[PDB]
């Protein structure tokens, strides 16, 4: 049981085979769910589960710089349901972050802010109850 927002520190920053591992459940009649790997005010890799964009559901992924956003990279296929635990694993890979979710592969997201070692926080929020968040290296 942590409280959201919750900031995950992440000590050095990024580096590859650092495996990021988000236990939660999504909450009824949930809106959104983000992940926010921060470089200081700027977002190097933002993932946003909407469940009602349009009466759709959708995964956003973007990065922001300078505190504007960037071109949107969006995926259709949605693996998260009101109500349900899940299990989300980001991995960092030397060219982008990989993002499987209940150990199925979902989506990989190319490196747009290169300095991997100053990316050293996680931001944790939305329509979930938060159950665990740790690292581990593989
Ligand atoms: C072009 O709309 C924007 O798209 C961006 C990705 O391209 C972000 O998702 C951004 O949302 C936010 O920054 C944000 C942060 C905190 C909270 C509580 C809500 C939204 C916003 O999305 C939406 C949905 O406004
Ligand atoms: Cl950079």
């Amino acid at each position: 049981p942590l409280i959201v927002p919750y900031n995950l520190p992440l000590p050095g920053g990024v580096v590859p085979r650092m495996l990021i591992t988000i236990l939660g459940t999504v909450k009824p009649n949930a809106n959104r769910i983000a992940l926010d790997f921060q470089r200081g005010n700027d977002v190097a890799f933002h993932f946003n589960p909407r469940f009602n964009e349009n009466n759709r559901r959708v995964i956003v992924c973007n990065t922001k710089l300078d505190n504007n956003w960037g071109r949107e990279e969006r995926q259709s296929v949605f693996p998260f349901e009101s109500g349900k635990p899940f299990k989300i694993q980001v991995l960092v890979e030397p060219d982008h972050f990989k993002v499987a979710v209940n150990d199925a592969h979902l989506l990989q997201y190319n490196h747009r802010v290169k300095k991997l070692n100053e990316i050293s926080k996680l931001g944790i929020s939305g329509d979930i109850d938060l159950t665990s968040a740790s690292y581990t290296m593989i």
